RNA sequence: GUCAACCGAGCGUUGAUCCGAGGAUGUCCGAAUGGGGAAACCCGGCACGAGUGAUGUCGUGUCACCAGGCGCUGAAUAUAUAGGCGUCUGGGGGGAACGCGGGGAAGUGAAACAUCUCAGUACCCGUAGGAAGAGAAAACAAAAUGUGAUUCCGUGAGUAGUGGCGAGCGAAAGCGGAGGAUGGCUAAACCGUAUGCAUGUGAUACCGGGUAGGGGUUGUGUGUGCGGGGUUGUGGGACCUAUCUUUCCGGCUCUACCUGGCUGGAGGGCAGUGAGAAAAUGUUGUGGUUAGCGGAAAUGGCUUGGGAUGGCCUGCCGUAGACGGUGAGAGCCCGGUACGUGAAAACCCGACGUCUGUCUUGAUGGUGUUCCCGAGUAGCAGCGGGCCCGUGGAAUCUGCUGUGAAUCUGCCGGGACCACCCGGUAAGCCUGAAUACUUCCCAGUGACCGAUAGCGGAUUAGUACCGUGAGGGAAUGGUGAAAAGUACCCCG
RNA sequence: UUUGAAGAAUGAGCCUGCGAGUCAGGGACAUGUCGCGAGGUUAACCCGGGUGGGGUAGCCGCAGCGAAAGCGAGUCUGAAUAGGGCGUAUCCACACAAGAGUGUGUGGUGUAGUGGUGUGUUCUGGACCCGAAGCGGAGUGAUCUACCCAUGGCCAGGGUGAAGCGCGGGUAAGACCGCGUGGAGGCCCGAACCCACUUAGGUUGAAGACUGAGGGGAUGAGCUGUGGGUAGGGGUGAAAGGCCAAU
RNA sequence: UGCAUCCGGUGAAGCCGCCGAGUGAUCGAGUGGUGGAGGGUGUGGGAGUGAGAAUGCAGGCAUGAGUAGCGAUUAGGCAAGUGAGAACCUUGCCCGCCGAAAGACCAAGGGUUCCUGGGCCAGGCCAGUCCGCCCAGGGUGAGUCGGGACCUAAGGCGAGGCCGACAGGCGUAGUCGAUGGACAACGGGUUGAUAUUCCCGUACCCGUGUAUGUGCGUCCAUGAUGAAUCAGCGGUACUAACCAUCCAAAACCACCGUGACCGCACCUUUCGGGGUGUGGCGUUGGUGGGGCUGCAUGGGACCUUCGUUGGUAGUAGUCAAGCGAUGGG
RNA sequence: AUAUAUCCUGAGAGGUGAUGCAUAGCCGAGUGAGGCGAAUUCGGUGAUCCUAUGCUGCCGAGAAAAGCCUCUAGCGAGGACAUACACGGCCCGUACCCCAAACCAACACAGGUGGUCAGGUAGAGAAUACUAAGGCGUACGAGUGAACUAUGGUUAAGGAACUC
RNA sequence: CAAACCAGUGAGAAGCGACUGUUUACUAAAAACACAGGUCCGUGCGAAGUCGCAAGACGAUGUAUACGGACUGACGCCUGCCCGGUGCUGGAAGGUUAAGAGGACCCGUUAACUCCCUUUGGGGGUGAAGCGGAGAAUUUAAGCCCCAGUAAACGGCGGUGGUAACUAUAACCAUCCUAAGGUAGCGAAAUUCCUUGUCGGGUAAGUUCCGACCUGCACGAAUGGCGUAACGACUUCUCAACUGUCUCAACCAUAGACUCGGCGAAAUUGCACUACGAGUAAAGAUGCUCGUUACGCGCGGCAGGACGAAAAGACCCCGGGACCUUCACUACAACUUGGUAUUGGUGCUCGAUCGUAUUGGGCCUCUAACCUCGGACCGUAUAUCCGGUUCAGGGACAGUGCCUGGUGGGU
RNA sequence: GUGUAAGUGCACAAGGGAGCUUGACUGCGAGACGGACAUGUCGAGCAGGGACGAAAGUCGGGACUAGUGAUCCGGCACCUCU
């Protein structure tokens, strides 16, 4: 819940809301995931704290 | 140097001290950086010298972490990588405010109270700078054939509006001003090179007239990397086809001989320490700063007077009659005042001949047909935030999650929303001046205080003292003009 | 302060100093007063080591009515002369009506606001002065106490006598019992130590919690030195709303 | 503050009196005494502008009042000395009190309160020659005691690492962290103060080195062994069989029940269905007899699998001494 | 091999240490120092001190690491073991107080503060009573038969009738 | 003849509590707390539950004969009946409802037009495709409603009338209603208001005590009932000794109080040449009226007044705080659902334009995203952290975000 | 006796019946009453149309006095408002 490694998405901080309209501080953290992305087409893999944003950004690749 | 005096030793006409510029010296703690640690204290490794009969012993240096690179090494293992070393360059902490940015509440008002307000305030945190930040419209405007970056003032106006339509909050347009730089580029529609991965009909296919010699720019798809030149407002640019064309040379579009498309070299540019090319190449103002020099004119006389600058009388000078001091009110007594002058050396602000780059293979004006200019971006569903705007009919901005566009008969805005037309290019980037602040320094000023005032602090003050802590936090000025601070005698 | 106080209602030991309607805003209004007058005035800003000059950007009234279109000395209402609401500053003289008080038409008297300066009031600012219980944010504390963690130390003396053990009884083996040994015990009495039950004194005390007589445990859930950790809406708490540095 | 400018060392402001005047707040070019350096007519202007109270604030001084108290449960008297003064100090004599302390050592803590010398304002709840007062001087001596050189617990810090809006929070390798473990000291004497430190006498254990006497190799060579090499075997028992033991796949013989068919006699509604007894099969429920061949279960042997040597190659490469760990016990 | 075999551990006792020192006292010498200097044996009691980190017995089952000894991984042509030898071992604390007029309590305060030393006579004793060593009478005194208060002693007879 | 110091009062009846123990430092040491005994429930091990917006740590280097939570509280006899309410536990067939998807109606605009007017589309209505606005129905999980269980979960266990051989009764039947309507035990008690209930014991006298009766206002069986040996600085009561507690105080030795010398305070304080009584009056007067009495001043004592001093009254009320409770309001932390993403494939089975069509639901598989707190290597010379490698198990689940619904005095 | 309590009124009816029918109108409103204020009450006359009565005239709710609710936010219809 700290930061996404490329889209550099910190999360943001709202207040959330009843009903009856009365505010409270809350917050919101990005999805973020690790996945063991395709890096070099000879086979390397590691692994990066990514959202889905990035993901479907789809710098990481699949086979 | 001072308290503070005092002595005692002493220092000077050759110019000692005093002030300024550069330099060296700088124990220890303290970012502390060789390891550790209860700060000012313990304990080491490595390189060079020295002394002891040698050791003992001594000095000197170097030895943190992180970041970014370079060279060497390489584990699982085969390539390679992590890790491992060693070396250069940076940063590390502190500082009053200001600025940016991440986060961010209640007391209070609403006569209660949740929305709301208090307010994005206090406070916490990370940044840089001397300013910052913002900054070249995807802005407004409204038919005028208008404005023309940002910033800051006074208006516009407590108006339109927003709000349990309450308390309250509060614009914009336009106008008048300060200051100005309509300011130049990068990267995608061709090519030369360092290139690789792939393959050969390995020859009739690759060079811009004629003769001739010579022997995979992948066939097909996609993605990434490298570039001359295409970055709209009347709506705009290129895989090909109609016109004038202000130097030369070579090599290319897989080869050699007209037409077409590029790159490299000899010459007018564009400018440059720059926000739009990078690194280097060096210096003149009586400019200022750091300290300094000169700088007029009454012993004038008398009176009170302890003491005169005072009262009276003369004469005084003044480009200086701000100011302070000297025995009471001083321009004619001293420090000094206007005015003049001045720096061996160093430093902040202003030009000028070594030396450097570029380009004139590029540029300017003229007739028609056919893969580029910011993508996970604009916009969208939900969720919230900032614009006066609290979902309200709600634009514009930002963003958390899912989604997701066109590229010129493209986009987005014009305050739900649509059509004709009206006006300006988003997703990349930077860029002085106007402005805010003052811990620090200088010079001046005050219908500002004059010791219970004034900073807490005119004095050993952030001390004594209190609290183990964070922290709190005092009271305490004047003898005299000068110490001439009471020799000596007497009581005790 | 009170309806009311000589008051036995409050405050004042005394003296001296200090101590309380201020201050800002083209803020708003009214009254004084000052200049000009159908006009009044400028802000910011520029230039005079000096308050000058420039600067009309702007605001108020000269016209109001209507929510608005819009109209305009009228206008709104309304289907409407058909009067009413609001203004036409305000009045004098002439005529027409009823004399529903006044309205409707003519000729003159012709409209007075604005910017200072000072003042009361209102306005937002802490807004006449001192004063709270409390809420929130940032930090400082476990040197007492609570708990716990590691390492050490402490508990004079004197009794009681489990299990177990051996022998003798007893079994067929037992089991069971007498005898001596053994000495367990949140066992007993009682010093150090740790506590706090009663009384007394003290309660401007020797002491912000004690002194003296007695008072319980006193080998344990014990106590004690040592150093460490637990931080505020949290800790801790053999639980009382206790302690968390006399709070 | 502005001003014509003046008042004053022949005495300003301020302080304390006196006089006179205004209806008031006051005033007096009105003065006497202190004071010895600045005030200011008038007319405006601006105000931190007028104090008795707020259990106001700070300072000073009141009263209760010369009153209460002088801080234990142990307690003194006296002689002589110093001194101005002597219950309170010094010396002496007796008395009393503590004596698991009211004595003697330390740690923690405090930091000069230790000793000597001088004086007694201030401090000691009185005086005070005395003091833990002040003033000056002196005083603290370690290889062997203690804290660092050593090691560690609880726990803290923490490279990299992990997680976190920031700050930071964790925790590995490591490094810190005593209240523990590790290494060596005794008695006497000494000054006014120090002592296991100084002196005396006698010992010790750790750290470096000496070089010889023991005396030991590597650079000679003797000892114990030790293990990485060519030729086959486990009556067990691969492959046609024999003796003995229980079982049955291609149903012969015999009976019986009858999916279903052909029917022979009787009963039954008038004849029907149907039941009973039986005959021929068929079985709702396919072996025995015999040989060829091929495979499956044990026997001896044929060629390749041994009873570790026959030369060699104790010819040559190896060192343990002496110290050798970030490792093991 | 069951051997008091062997090894380890081990307070205590004897000897040397020590013909030394100290010593009660003797002499001259006074604020007090100096020289000389006798005996220096026995038993018996006896600890909470030491053997002991031991022995027995119990459950609640009672640190780590180092130093030391020892074994080897990586070297090697010079180390091992003693001793005459004269050499060589830091820095800092070291005064005083330390159940108190010196620390924590605002004081020269009837409080608290951890460890060590533990005599004699009675006694079980570390209670208690009196005493040595040694230190104190802890800083207001002098005088007065009053109340009254506080600390105490005694009381005719009655014995809880006071009083919750 | 234990002569000193030192050094247990004892016994009886009972209440509560098993006891040792701990606690309201600094007013309460108990009957409270705590425990040893049991009970119920949760907890499958990267546990349950904690601290922590996260890694991670405790739990535990433990493993259901353990750990957590709650209740009662040795031991013995026991621990009765009631599941409507509230909870919790199971069952989701039905009804209601989320987000998310969605596209019927309605609405806006505009090309063409549509009557007539000119000549080179608007003035008297339709509505083009898209654009958009509100806008559908349709798919939806948990939950609630609903069906059962559960009381050692929170909790309840009645009233009414009639009804005997003299006498008062109910020991039997009928009423309503809820789920049932208090069983054993005990009971004017730690609960009993009348109340000092009545009776008996103890005393001359007993509102306390003990022992009984039961008219239990308003006991009662794990917020446990009844007894209970021992224990207790616990509660009540009685008895012998005991005594100055008392009848009823007396004397005496002590330190103060007193006088003398020395040093030298505090609270309070508008004034002060400060009497009495009756009256008056802001309603109890040293200070007013009237009359009485009284030379000025001290010292020791005693406290009736000076509404005496101390603390801007606790109580009460009035404008407000904090803390706490809850089915008060509004929310939020946590727990829980689905959709959506990290997101892959095959086979089957189910639908609206029995032989032609509707794309998603449900299941079984598999590896490859993902997890792994399994193993074994490496960084490493030492490393249980961590990173990488291999394999092994899981595996499109889980976890995580965002929206959403539940629950939510935990905050 | 007179719709719903009491008082005030009411036979010239405000009491019944019938006929007819909508004035329980539209826009104003001379002036008043009461109101602290917001409000609340009464009312002759003027313009269109209608009702009853031939006409005269009466008709702007019930014999009167109770039967009620401010402001905001929102919903719905019409207009020669933007
Ligand atoms: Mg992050
Ligand atoms: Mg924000
Ligand atoms: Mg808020
Ligand atoms: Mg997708
Ligand atoms: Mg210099
Ligand atoms: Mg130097
Ligand atoms: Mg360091
Ligand atoms: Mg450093
Ligand atoms: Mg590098
Ligand atoms: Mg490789
Ligand atoms: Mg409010
Ligand atoms: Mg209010
Ligand atoms: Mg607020
Ligand atoms: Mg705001
Ligand atoms: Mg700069
Ligand atoms: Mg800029
Ligand atoms: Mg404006
Ligand atoms: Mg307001
Ligand atoms: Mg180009
Ligand atoms: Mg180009
Ligand atoms: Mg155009
Ligand atoms: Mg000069
Ligand atoms: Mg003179
Ligand atoms: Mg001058
Ligand atoms: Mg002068
Ligand atoms: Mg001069
Ligand atoms: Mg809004
Ligand atoms: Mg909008
Ligand atoms: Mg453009
Ligand atoms: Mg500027
Ligand atoms: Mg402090
Ligand atoms: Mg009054
Ligand atoms: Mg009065
Ligand atoms: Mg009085
Ligand atoms: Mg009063
Ligand atoms: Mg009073
Ligand atoms: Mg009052
Ligand atoms: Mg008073
Ligand atoms: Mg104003
Ligand atoms: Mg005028
Ligand atoms: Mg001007
Ligand atoms: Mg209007
Ligand atoms: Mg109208
Ligand atoms: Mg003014
Ligand atoms: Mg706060
Ligand atoms: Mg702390
Ligand atoms: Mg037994
Ligand atoms: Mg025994
Ligand atoms: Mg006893
Ligand atoms: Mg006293
Ligand atoms: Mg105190
Ligand atoms: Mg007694
Ligand atoms: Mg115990
Ligand atoms: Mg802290
Ligand atoms: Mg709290
Ligand atoms: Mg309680
Ligand atoms: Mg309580
Ligand atoms: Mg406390
Ligand atoms: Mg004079
Ligand atoms: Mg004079
Ligand atoms: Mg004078
Ligand atoms: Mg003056
Ligand atoms: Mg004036
Ligand atoms: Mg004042
Ligand atoms: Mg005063
Ligand atoms: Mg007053
Ligand atoms: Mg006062
Ligand atoms: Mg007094
Ligand atoms: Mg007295
Ligand atoms: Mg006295
Ligand atoms: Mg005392
Ligand atoms: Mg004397
Ligand atoms: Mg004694
Ligand atoms: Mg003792
Ligand atoms: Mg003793
Ligand atoms: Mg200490
Ligand atoms: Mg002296
Ligand atoms: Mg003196
Ligand atoms: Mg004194
Ligand atoms: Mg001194
Ligand atoms: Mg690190
Ligand atoms: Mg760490
Ligand atoms: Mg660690
Ligand atoms: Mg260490
Ligand atoms: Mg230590
Ligand atoms: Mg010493
Ligand atoms: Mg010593
Ligand atoms: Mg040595
Ligand atoms: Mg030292
Ligand atoms: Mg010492
Ligand atoms: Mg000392
Ligand atoms: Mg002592
Ligand atoms: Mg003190
Ligand atoms: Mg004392
Ligand atoms: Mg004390
Ligand atoms: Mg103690
Ligand atoms: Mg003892
Ligand atoms: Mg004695
Ligand atoms: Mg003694
Ligand atoms: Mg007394
Ligand atoms: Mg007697
Ligand atoms: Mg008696
Ligand atoms: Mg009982
Ligand atoms: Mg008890
Ligand atoms: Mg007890
Ligand atoms: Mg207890
Ligand atoms: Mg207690
Ligand atoms: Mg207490
Ligand atoms: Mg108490
Ligand atoms: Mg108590
Ligand atoms: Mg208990
Ligand atoms: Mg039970
Ligand atoms: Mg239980
Ligand atoms: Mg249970
Ligand atoms: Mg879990
Ligand atoms: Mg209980
Ligand atoms: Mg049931
Ligand atoms: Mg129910
Ligand atoms: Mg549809
Ligand atoms: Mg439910
Ligand atoms: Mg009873
Ligand atoms: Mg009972
Ligand atoms: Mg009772
Ligand atoms: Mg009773
Ligand atoms: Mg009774
Ligand atoms: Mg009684
Ligand atoms: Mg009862
Ligand atoms: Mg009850
Ligand atoms: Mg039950
Ligand atoms: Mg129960
Ligand atoms: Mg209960
Ligand atoms: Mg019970
Ligand atoms: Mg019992
Ligand atoms: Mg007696
Ligand atoms: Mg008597
Ligand atoms: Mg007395
Ligand atoms: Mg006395
Ligand atoms: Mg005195
Ligand atoms: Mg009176
Ligand atoms: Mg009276
Ligand atoms: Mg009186
Ligand atoms: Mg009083
Ligand atoms: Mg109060
Ligand atoms: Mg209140
Ligand atoms: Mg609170
Ligand atoms: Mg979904
Ligand atoms: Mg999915
Ligand atoms: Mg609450
Ligand atoms: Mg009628
Ligand atoms: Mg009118
Ligand atoms: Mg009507
Ligand atoms: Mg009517
Ligand atoms: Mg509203
Ligand atoms: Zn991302």
């Amino acid at each position: 819940a700290a930061v996404c490694d490329i889209c550099g998405k910190g999360p943001g901080f709202g207040k959330s809301v009843s009903h009856s309209h009365r505010r409270t501080s809350r917050r919101w953290n990005p999805n973020i995931q690790p996945v063991r992305a395709v890096t070099r087409p000879g086979g390397n893999k590691q692994r990066i704290n990514a959202c889905t944003s990035c993901i479907k950004a789809g710098k990481v690749s699949r086979a």
